[PDB]
């Protein structure tokens, strides 16, 4: 039995990154470059007006001129000259046209006459106003994203003003997950007979899976027979996905034959965690037969252990898989609103629903949690709207309320509901 | 021009909830709940073993004793009355035999004989131990998720316990963009010919949206003539779509016909807000032709103003129209890492790189913000890996290293990156 922070640094060490691919634009958001990203142009590639009204000869002044052209985009103004005297109407990412020097804008303008278009500027201007030079946002061959960077939003619309509409990123891994258990039916099941549940945690982990953007391969309800296991094992290493979930049958009952077929078909690393909730955790590392490597983890059957051992162990290694620099949780430090007895030898992963409050009890704004009540292992409840894992080291004593506490958070933070 | 509060109390009093639908399992994960589920059957259904080892009398205390039964799942031990003298094997989850009232551990036990199966029980347990009772985990008809509810792993996993496989959820709405610009080409071209810029808005505001969960209809770039965008604007109202988000003919220039085409077909709340970035966002309530209202964001041109508006005013629009009872960012307070000059007029959506910091310049934990450099509206740069927007009031003075200001969360709080 091994601590949490061993069998985390066990499997960061065995996990590697996968090999990048090329994917279109659209396929590249929420995927990390596996390519540095130069701007082929500059950004604006033409000087152009930051402003909707008039280019100008700066030194001219106030006064009534002739609009000699018009420049909103492309071509206009293409061979008109703006000479001391004149100005040019435009509109806000207008090119400049040649010999203007400043943009005034319309609000410090008046149209003078009846109809030959003239212009009354109400400003002295200086050269260079309201004007974007070229290159004066982006630079030509300036980098606009690296290698390890994550794809969201603003980084599609660098790539799509670069012209870049294929991407060298590097992939999210393929997971394969089942359920094991001669007491599972499916959650499509109505009344249950004697000694039978629904299978949750199949359903719980492909929903936990989608949510981190990997494809699923849903291997279904597997019997608590050596020979039915080692095969959907087999089927699983063979058909190309890079980690495999199974949850249950990893405890000490005499028909669990996940830790030893995972002993016989590749390297287990462990098999017990020293942690609340649960303890039996199998992480391995199988080659398939050419070639390349797929991880395995034995999940525990308690629901809570399974999607708890999900959030710390698996969620890092998919983020790995898929070239995250940064792929473990975000862990912050708050307050606790109710008191927690801590135990006296297994540190805690206790759920709970935290908040950004203006004050978190001690004057100051900051995180405060509420435990989500008993935290049996069996208690699938006690995730529900679980957003954070409160760390409670093993003292024995009680934490009283507003005491400060280490927390993981383990679902989007932009997502959290205020206070 | 109106503040940003007003813009967004004019946006949420607007903004309606749509119709629920029904949805499978799996497309119920990031939805919100519309009805309460209860449990149709409790769990355990049948009083459970916790353990691998023995159900036993409790009364009977450490012994040498016969295996009448084993116990794993469904019917096993089904008819076996575990009496006073006798103990029957269970596995973690085996429905517990009647008679027996509390379960050994196998680490307590210890088998004896060749070959009729006899254990040795080594303490002495208290009835009731190591048994899930019926229903100790969830009560036969309890509600276990309710109306308003987001649906996560766990909460899909508490639907495959219930037997729950098709969803009543508020759907997410139905998103068109388009761009416009006669200066516009595709992000695939090459060569950019003189006044020409790739539409970068439109693969970031489709990113953006994607990034919501969103289905998106993409009506490409719109020239700056207005029967060609009223065209496209009748099409997006009549196709069933929930929102439309254009950008850019919404400023001074005189081929600007976003804000007129709107006031024309619906009702304009707003076509300026007081802020920086930018000035321009229409606001407007189109009634499609039966029948259904479109919410319709005219949104700046300039591609940092465009992302900002999107991330204020759209994001927590998309919330509220997908049944969020929460639809507002995470607001944090945070310590600035470097000194930042804000406006002495229009209060700035400063873009930032913010982290967790075990010490955040003031001696204990807390968020710091990182400025991303020149905040200018043409500068998409400005956004890049931005994951906040600090809320500088309008004071004109310079806000020092280590002030403390109020940040708006725009990406992923799972996905922050650590220090
Ligand atoms: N799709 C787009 N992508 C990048 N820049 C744009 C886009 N649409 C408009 N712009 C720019 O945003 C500014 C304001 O646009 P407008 O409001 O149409 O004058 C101008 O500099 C435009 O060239
Ligand atoms: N797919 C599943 N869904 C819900 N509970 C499960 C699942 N698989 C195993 N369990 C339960 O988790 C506990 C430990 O499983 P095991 O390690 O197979 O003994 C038992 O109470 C099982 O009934
Ligand atoms: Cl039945
Ligand atoms: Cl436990
Ligand atoms: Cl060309
Ligand atoms: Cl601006
Ligand atoms: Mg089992
Ligand atoms: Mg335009």
């Amino acid at each position: 039995m091994i601590p949490t922070e061993e069998a985390l640094r066990i499997v960061f060490g065995v996990s590697k990154r996968l090999p990048p691919v090329i994917v279109s634009l659209y396929e590249a958001l929420g995927k990390v470059l596996a390519e540095d990203i130069r701007a082929p142009d500059p950004l604006p590639p033409y000087p152009a007006s930051v402003k909707d009204g008039y280019a100008v000869v700066a030194s001219d002044g106030p006064g009534e001129y002739p609009v000699i052209t018009e420049s909103r985009a492309g071509n206009d103004g293409l061979g008109v000259t703006v000479t001391p005297g004149t100005v040019a109407y435009v509109t806000t990412g207008g090119p400049i046209p040649d010999g203007a020097d400043a943009v005034v804008q319309v609000e410090d303008t008046k149209v003078i006459g009846d109809v030959s278009k003239r212009v009354k500027i109400l400003i002295q201007t200086k050269k260079g106003t309201d004007i974007r030079r070229v290159g004066c946002d982006i630079e030509k061959d300036a980098t606009v994203l690296t290698t390890g960077e994550r794809i969201g939003a603003s980084e599609i619309g660098l790539l799509a003003t670069a012209g870049v509409t294929m991407v060298k990123v590097y992939p999210m891994p393929i997971v394969a997950i089942l359920s094991t258990g001669d007491e599972l039916v499916e959650p499509t099941a109505g009344t249950l007979g004697r000694g039978q549940i629904r299978d949750s945690n199949r359903a719980m982990l492909v929903a936990a899976v989608m949510q981190q953007q990997c494809k699923v391969v849903d291997l279904g309800i597997v019997r608590d027979d050596r020979k039915e296991l080692e095969k959907v094992l087999d089927e699983a290493v063979s058909s190309g996905v890079d980690i495999i979930l199974t949850s249950g049958g990893v405890s000490m009952g005499d028909r669990d034959f996940v830790k030893p077929l995972l002993e016989e078909k590749g390297k287990v690393y462990f098999s017990k965690v020293l942690m609340a909730p649960g303890k039996p955790l199998t992480f391995a590392e199988i080659r398939a037969k050419p070639g390349k490597t797929v991880l395995a983890f034995g999940l525990p059957g308690n629901p809570v252990s399974c999607l708890v051992c999900f959030n710390i162990f698996v969620v890092p290694t998919i983020r790995q898989l898929a070239g995250w620099t940064s792929p473990h949780p975000l862990r912050v430090r708050l307050r606790l609103q109710e008191p927690i007895k801590s135990d006296p030898i297994r540190p805690e992963f206790h759920r709970a629903i935290i908040k950004w409050k203006d004050n978190d009890g001690s004057g100051t704004p900051g995180f405060v949690a509420e435990s989500t009540g008993h935290q049996m292992s069996s208690r699938l409840l006690s995730m529900r709207s679980a957003n954070a894992l409160l760390e409670l080291p093993a003292t024995g004593n009680v934490l009283s309320a507003g005491s400060s506490v280490s927390a993981i958070i383990v679902s989007d933070i932009s997502a959290f509901s205020i206070d």
